[PDB]
């Protein structure tokens, strides 16, 4: 097989898709193939399509889901709420697993914190990273309150020995504000910090977008993520 | 000794500084006598003061704390920009153990979350309630991501075998709506919710705050705390 990371947050809203967007636009400018698989999608009734934006924005063609849900909650609410069910734990990496190959980086945006439930009972993106071996790459705010969430973020991937591929700060503003620069300094002590996208990336084009994601990350890092 | 607990957040402005006060205005309506220590604080040039709330809303008198930052940020950061090193964790477990007396609830309030550092070299709330043998109560938000945000403290907590004695919701909204009306139930499945408090208490002057945290809380509870 090839590279699976998922794409973690260290809550809801905290830029996770323009994240998967940006390394893999970053990625297939190095000639790797990429995939990436939204397994759990919720609040589709408000037109929320994370697999959609990251073919809008990067380009991938190669985005695979399974479950959606049409109300905006966790995705346990969300199944309650229209009569379904959530996924096994099998399909989700059955899922993964069809999509993984040699010399490919399959990228895995989970449903919101690393902990929000996606199969029954308790399965979690965090379980799924120990199923099909994956290092969970955490997406972070720079705003106050970020370094605690992180850190419980990175104590969480450790207690089953998920490995961190480091953090992407999600939305960087432009200028930094004091309490912005300081924790970005303190967030590169508690994990490499692999790129911090600027804020409102989801407004450039694709040229654009693609400029902004090759700059974004180390390209030794990127092409060192698949061999 | 009494029963101290630490009253953390699953983050910043969930309502830390409330809860701490309907908390104490319920134990002492309970007839128990009630402290409640912050040793930190930052933010004091816009003129934030946690320990005054509460002495407004709760009536306590016994209040403790040991450095005040002016800037808003987390401690560490408030610390490097004053260009002055955070209290050493024996001044925050030693008058917190010094708070604690029999008969008495000491409640301790972070700073923002659970993880963060509190005392030279990185010692963190977490640590201070393993040395006086604290259990946490924890404050939680009903907004979308409560639930993994929730989960990852309960967690942090149990790991270095901290007792949870339970969530709180900070702010319940008016009207709920669906995310929180939802979250409240599925909150209650991770671990007991003891209350949720109204949005807008901490505007409320000490008379209606009592009658408020008076029934905030179960009465059986609260005075099995001491
Ligand atoms: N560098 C960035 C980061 C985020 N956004 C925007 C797009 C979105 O409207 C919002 C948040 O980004 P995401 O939707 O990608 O974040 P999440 O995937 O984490 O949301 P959710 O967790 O619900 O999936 O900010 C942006 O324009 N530029
Ligand atoms: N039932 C409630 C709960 C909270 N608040 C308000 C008061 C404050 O203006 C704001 C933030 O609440 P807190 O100060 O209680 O929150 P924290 O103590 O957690 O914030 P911090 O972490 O900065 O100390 O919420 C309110 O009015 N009514
Ligand atoms: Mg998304
Ligand atoms: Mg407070």
């Amino acid at each position: 097989g090839g590279t699976i990371l998922v794409v973690t947050g260290t809550g809801t809203g905290v830029g996770k898709t323009v994240v998967c967007a940006a390394l893999a636009s970053a990625a297939r400018q190095a000639g790797i193939d990429v995939a990436v698989c939204k397994p759990v999608q919720t609040g589709t009734a408000r037109g929320d399509d994370d697999l959609a934006e990251v073919g809008r924005l990067a380009g991938v063609t190669q985005l695979a889901g399974l479950a959606r849900y049409p109300q905006p909650m966790a995705p346990a609410a969300a199944a309650e709420h229209a009569g379904m069910a959530l996924p096994a734990r099998d399909q989700i990496v059955r899922l993964i697993a069809d999509l993984d190959r040699p010399g490919r980086l399959t990228l895995v945006e989970g449903a919101g914190g690393l902990l929000v439930e996606l199969a029954e009972p308790g399965v979690t993106l965090r379980d799924v990273a120990v199923d099909v071996a994956a290092a969970a790459l955490v997406v972070v705010t720079a705003d106050l309150g970020t370094l605690n969430h992180t850190k419980l973020t990175l104590e969480a991937l450790a207690a089953q020995q998920v490995s961190c591929a480091g953090l992407v700060i999600g939305s960087w503003p432009d200028p930094p504000g004091l309490v912005a620069a300081s924790n970005r300094s303190a967030l590169a002590r508690i994990a490499m910090v692999r790129a911090a996208l600027p804020a409102g990336a989801a407004s450039l084009d694709a040229g654009d977008f693609a400029a902004m994601s090759a700059a974004a990350f180390d390209r030794n890092w990127v092409a060192g993520l698949v061999g």
